[PDB]
């Protein structure tokens, strides 16, 4: 009855969902009291029909962010940066520019002062044009004033971290905290045995999409990932006491918020709302608006610990992906939820949101 009850609450949620957005694959796992539960929808590909499990790679898009944020935690471990370290300290080729002026802080919680959401089309996954971006730019507003979500922000902040542990960021990701975290299914760069498991992304007239090269896409938007090992993951954000002790530390700096927007609390890649609150609030918190446009902070006096009866959550997006993760602190109940198409946030939500009220 127990597996029929939480196949039932599953299906319930998933199944119109992935309908009314035409979604070919999704994949969903639970962890539910140290228990992981896994449900597998549909088609990795429609081509071949391959199905998906809970080991098809999927991109999981800004959900990286959750991984950078990781990697700076570890970084912050090991006294090599601190979050009010000016930006430039980190790298020479910025010092003189406006980044003598913005902290680590500010970059990874995108308050650096109007850094845009993407890199524009002109810049290149190459080291001198990305140098050469972040040498000319020039806030529009004071840094630590306005919330601009922003991949060339927090990427700077993972490249950052990675500069301050002495080794690139892809590197350090592969070769360290991938494995410190038990994640053998979890790649920014899919080793060609493994091609197999890699989902096709479809987006308008079902055209393929896979995630080309771009400027800090690692740090950004570069994972890809199982709902299986995403859920791994999730457990060690549920229970950092069971890692080694410095990649404890680097977990636990993950669940620190700095300010508030509406009801959302900034972390670093995760964001906070209390738990329980509408599905109408936590799907606005993670809308279009929140992604797109700038929006004044409610600075906290001291930062506070994202624990206890809170939701914390990351949507992730590429052209033919759709991620979202959440998971619930105080409840030890966590969820992922994968699909190869890029549908509605509010859609995403109202998955976990379901399955989570269940529960
Ligand atoms: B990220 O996934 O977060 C994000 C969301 C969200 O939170 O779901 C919504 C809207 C935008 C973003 C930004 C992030 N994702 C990307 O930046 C998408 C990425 C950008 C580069 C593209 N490649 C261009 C081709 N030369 C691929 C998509």
């Amino acid at each position: 009855a127990p597996a029929d009850r939480l196949k039932a609450l599953v299906d319930a949620a998933v199944q119109p969902v992935m309908k009314a957005n035409d979604i070919p694959g999704l994949a969903v796992a639970i962890s539910l009291k140290g228990e992981p539960h896994y449900f597998s929808y549909g088609l990795a590909s429609k081509e071949d029909g391959r199905r998906v499990t809970p080991e098809t790679l999927f991109e999981i898009g800004s959900v990286s962010k959750t991984f950078t944020a990781t990697l700076a935690g570890y970084a912050l471990a090991q006294d090599k940066m601190r979050l009010d370290d000016r930006a430039s300290q980190h790298w020479p080729a910025l010092q003189g520019s406006r980044f003598d002026g913005i902290s680590l802080l500010d970059l990874a919680t995108y308050t650096a002062g109007g850094l845009p959401l993407q890199f524009p089309d002109s810049v290149q996954k190459d080291q001198a044009q990305i140098r050469d971006y972040y040498r000319q730019w020039q806030p529009t507003y004071a840094p630590g004033s306005q919330r601009l979500y922003s991949n060339p922000s927090i990427g700077l902040f993972g490249y950052l971290a990675a500069r301050s542990l002495g080794q690139p960021f892809e590197r350090l990701m592969e070769q360290q905290v991938f494995p410190a975290l038990g994640l053998e299914q979890t790649h920014l760069d899919v080793p060609e045995a493994a091609l197999a498991q890699y989902a096709q992304g479809y987006g308008k007239d079902d055209r393929p999409l896979r995630v080309g090269p771009g400027p800090l896409d690692a740090e950004g938007y570069g994972v890809k990932t199982s709902a299986a090992d995403l859920l791994r993951f999730v457990d060690a954000n549920l229970h950092p006491e069971r890692l080694d002790r410095p990649w404890a530390q680097a977990l636990d700096a993950t669940h620190r918020g700095y300010y508030k927007v509406g009801d959302m609390t900034q972390g670093l890649g995760w964001e906070a709302y209390d738990w329980p609150i509408s599905l109408k609030r936590l799907q606005a918190g993670n809308s279009t608006p929140m992604a797109l446009q700038p929006h004044r902070i409610a600075r906290l006096p001291a930062p506070q610990a994202l624990e206890g009866q809170r939701l914390l959550n990351k949507t992730g997006s590429t052209n033919g992906f759709g991620a979202y993760v959440a998971f619930v602190p105080g409840r030890d109940l966590g969820l992922v939820i994968l699909a190869n198409r890029n549908y509605p946030n509010a859609e995403r939500v109202k998955i976990a949101y379901a399955i989570l009220s269940g529960l």
